[PDB]
């Protein structure tokens, strides 16, 4: 039951699933004029993901790094309609997507309706277009123990779910003898992935237990081991070699424990079983105890993209996510789109991809807008003459704690980076400054690195 | 059983109950070479109260407002000790304090012994002397349904519950017809008590409404009344009349509803019910319906101070505090000293108050550590010749939203103040800057200020 469509406006209805990358950055340039834009998210803020790895540790506040939906919907001055909600279904042949765990919707610049909703009630939103930017959720590899008793580092709340994990660590370990083999394991931290986002969240935390607990407690801050577990021979494999090792090097100096050639096969409660394969192929199995765990590492497609994929013949056989064209169409279907993690055009997972295939879709979009024909669509494209999305890497940045950073920075075929230790991390947060799609944040983020120059890091357990 | 007592070292052992402006004036001024101190709270940081009606609403952020007891303790070179716990039970004859709920102990400038404790034990500590500063309570004076519908503004947590119930209503309300009472009534704000705090939490609040909600939901920003209620005739009765009635002014200006002469009989669910005594003498009932309730009124003695009225004789007949001497000494004990809103001097329960006694009484234990007999107490204080506690009334101060302000500043009999509209504004933000404890907490405060200029409040119900 229950049909929102609104149709006397004479403008396609433009449906955006999600508010990160994709759906936040295909807003901010989608022509409100020629279109009418209802986004549905069950969360009510853009993230800025590559600084969430900051949050738990105080080094940047959970609101430095989050911006609400309606400030951005704010500056396009047509309509914009949000529902907070979460998409449980998409329904290619009805045309709409049902809604699950209505909290609120706010109409911006819309002096009309009602449309007649209670909170956590179904309902189906109907589509003339939609574009989906759901993204991935977190993958486990189905290793037992990993939910149960491990924390991912995907969202706001998780940030908050780690450091109140770690501070009860903290205050249970202080309280014990310093022989004490639990105290040694309530200290004890266990980062699973060698990517960005784990070394960040190693580097956070080791500049945490080096800077500020160490000034007060020196004696918990001694016992405290960062372990980094890595499947594959080499850390921030995206980088050179050359990087790569110094990354590597570095992370060892500042006393974290690099498990290459590492896969956890199991978590317990309070330790996790490791297997290595060494250099003369020979496998061995390790014990790591830990305190606190923190993964960070694969990507997997969401129910709502998984549950997609058998309404459509031809992703009848996709995984990693939406098979879509160079016109960033799903294939098989006449009006949806997907961007970023939740699509699957044989490029990397990542914001820098959602970004401009975002942008791409939107100056497709207004182009649309002026051609009768879009008042069946696969040949629309091809026909009108317009170009295929091209991808262009312009690198890849990386924190590696204690105030150093590794950088590339490359457009096309020209490579022109500045990727050493102390001078790229200055550039790495002026160029992660200039890259935060608001003014607001941009400034909250900016105040917290000056407040950390002089009082370094708010570590408040309920807060 | 477990009494913890450290006696080698040849310093009386002084233990404060309390993390806020007694207990930590105090901390701030005590001797720590002629002294070992030990601090109790269950809240291990100190929380500036005048900028706590500035948290719920997001002019400032609760961590802004809030430093570390460790911070504090950090400063003082000698030894300080900290139990995350509250004080149950005071024992004048054994001289110790019973705790509950030990969250944590930490230990600073003392690289030697364990005490034995495990989380939730209960324990004595010992002491030489006891300083109470434990605070007072929330009074609702027994009318029903306070503490089940309604929230207080004591402490930070009570920011948190606030927001999110009013964030909540606006959800609920926003999805209902512009007509619907439920809407109306949703969007309905009672605060009890019409002193700083309530006035302060009453426009805090209607800053949020006029400045920001009405930004992007302009037909919910204008369905908002909020309400202030006080049982007095006047509004701030700490200042002149010509002050009260610009104050009460000043809030209808900004379309707060000032019940002046009116006491809440009951709280329900979706109601209060309000007797309210007019000019000729006749009094009326009312009923005001509300989504959201602030109570702001009066001060109750804590169990732990109650308790103690009855294990010292003197103290038997006692109602609102403990009774103290000039010299800031409880009655009928020889070794415990009260400050703050838990000790009845016959002054206002303030902040102002509290620091200056704890001055006082910290400026005499290290005038006491000289004297050789410290190393019964009553009659040593009048023979050794120093001054009983005599308060000086700096004045008041009071915001009352859309940038004005009311202040009285005086010093003994001479009164020399600016206390208009938006001079006094800025004159009240420099003046609360300046009496903040930490120079962390002032630049926080202070960046919120620079921030607010420029985007405007965060106001997220997760955080
Ligand atoms: C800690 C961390 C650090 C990172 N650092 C970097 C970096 O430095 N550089 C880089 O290029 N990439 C980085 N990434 C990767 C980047 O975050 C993703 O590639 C990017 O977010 C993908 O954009 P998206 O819009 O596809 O998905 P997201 O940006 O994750 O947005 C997905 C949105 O969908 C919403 N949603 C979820 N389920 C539903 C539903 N059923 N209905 C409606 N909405 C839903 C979510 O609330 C969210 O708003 C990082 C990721 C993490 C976790
Ligand atoms: C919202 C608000 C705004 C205010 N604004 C002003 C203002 O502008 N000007 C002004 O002069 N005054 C103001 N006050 C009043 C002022 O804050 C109090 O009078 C002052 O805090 C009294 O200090 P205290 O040390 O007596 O207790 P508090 O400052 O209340 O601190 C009490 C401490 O004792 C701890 N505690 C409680 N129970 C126990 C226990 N059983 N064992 C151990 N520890 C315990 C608490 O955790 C806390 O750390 C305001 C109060 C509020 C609530």
């Amino acid at each position: 039951m229950k049909v929102i469509d609104p149709q006397h406006s004479d403008k396609p209805n433009v449906l955006i699933l999600g508010s990160g990358w994709g759906a936040i950055s295909f807003l901010k340039h989608i022509d409100t004029k020629k279109y009418n834009v209802s986004i549905i998210s069950p969360r009510s803020y853009f993230l800025f993901t590559p600084l969430l790895p900051s949050a738990p540790v105080g080094t940047v506040d959970e609101k430095s790094i989050i911006e609400p939906i309606v400030n951005f919907a704010l500056k396009k001055k047509g309509n914009v309609t949000y529902y907070e909600a979460e998409a449980t279904s998409i329904n290619p042949d009805r045309n709409t997507v049902t809604i699950k765990s209505l909290s609120a919707v706010s109409q911006l610049y819309q002096p009309e309706n009602h449309l007649g909703l209670h909170q956590a009630e179904p309902a189906e939103i109907k589509y003339d277009y939609l574009i989906s930017a759901v993204g991935a959720e977190p993958n486990t590899f189905g290793i037992p123990g990993v939910t149960d008793y491990g924390h991912f580092l995907k969202e706001i709340p998780n940030s908050l779910e780690i450091r109140r994990t770690f501070a009860a660590n903290l205050e249970k370990a202080n309280l014990l003898p310093k022989g004490d083999p639990e105290r040694r394991r309530l200290l004890s931290i266990v980062v699973v992935g060698g990517g960005p986002t784990g070394v960040e969240a190693a580097g956070e935390l080791q500049d945490y237990v080096h800077q500020d607990l160490r000034k007060f407690l020196p004696a918990l801050a001694e016992e405290v081991q960062i372990h980094l577990v890595e499947a594959l021979p080499i850390v921030l494999n995206m980088f050179e070699k050359k990087l790569s090792s110094y990354a590597q090097s570095h992370l060892e100096n500042t006393s974290i424990k690099v498990h290459l050639r590492t896969a956890v096969a199991k978590v317990e409660e309070k330790q996790l079983l490791a297997k290595t394969k060494h250099e003369d192929g020979k496998i061995t199995e390790e014990t790591i105890p830990y305190g606190t765990l923190i993964w960070a590492t694969g990507n997997k497609a969401r129910p709502v993209i998984t549950d997609l994929f058998k309404k459509i013949p031809e992703q009848n056989s996709s995984k990693r996510g939406l098979a879509v064209n160079d016109f960033l169409q799903v294939k098989g279907s006449n009006n949806i789109f997907a961007i970023g993690d939740n699509a699957f055009a044989g490029l990397p997972p990542t914001a820098q991809v959602a970004h401009q295939e975002a942008e791409y879709l939107a100056k497709n979009f207004d182009k649309m807008a002026q051609i009768p024909n879009f008042q069946k669509i696969d040949l629309l494209f091809e026909e009108n003459n317009f170009k295929p999305f091209k991808y262009n890497d312009l690198g890849a940045l990386a924190y590696l704690g204690s105030e150093r950073a590794i950088a590339t920075i490359r457009s096309g075929k020209r490579t022109f980076y500045t990727g050493g230790g102390l001078m790229t991390f200055y550039l790495w947060r002026i160029l992660y400054l200039s890259m935060i799609l608001s003014a607001r944040s941009r400034l909250k983020v900016f105040f917290d690195w000056i407040k950390l120059a002089f009082f370094k890091r708010d570590f408040f357990k309920g807060l």
